[PDB]
């Protein structure tokens, strides 16, 4: 599924990431805009054999099983193609265990180099919310 810009807001405002951690709505769109273009299909390889799924391109170095990464870890415990399904619920849930893990968004290197420090509000502008 390709989301729109204020339907992904409201998702992740209904599955409670508004100010998570202190980070507010504006900062994981924008996230999920630079990581995934808001295509919960995206997948992206790393160089170091392990693969990026979905709207947050979650990891399978650390967070999901894709049964190629060989010595990873499963910390969100479900499959990595679980986080490509139209239902965002088990990437926000995964989501909410990373950016609890210390380093906070940082974790996304998209949104360290593309949305930390600009005015993160403008993604959530014109939605009813
Ligand atoms: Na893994």
């Amino acid at each position: 599924k390709v989301f729109g810009r204020c339907e992904l807001a409201a998702a992740m405002k209904r599955h409670g990431l508004d100010n998570y951690r202190g980070y507010s709505l504006g900062n994981w769109v924008c996230a999920a805009k630079f990581e995934s273009n808001f295509n919960t299909q995206a997948t992206n390889r790393n160089t170091d054999g392990s693969t990026d799924y979905g709207i947050l391109q979650i990891n399978s170095r650390w967070w999901c099983n894709d049964g190629r990464t060989p010595g990873s870890r499963n910390l969100c415990n479900i499959p990595c193609s679980a986080l490509l399904s139209s239902d965002i619920t088990a990437s926000v849930n995964c989501a909410k265990k990373i950016v609890s893990d210390g380093n906070g968004m940082n974790a996304w290197v998209a949104w360290r180099n593309r949305c930390k420090g600009t005015d993160v509000q403008a993604w959530i502008r014109g939605c009813r919310l």
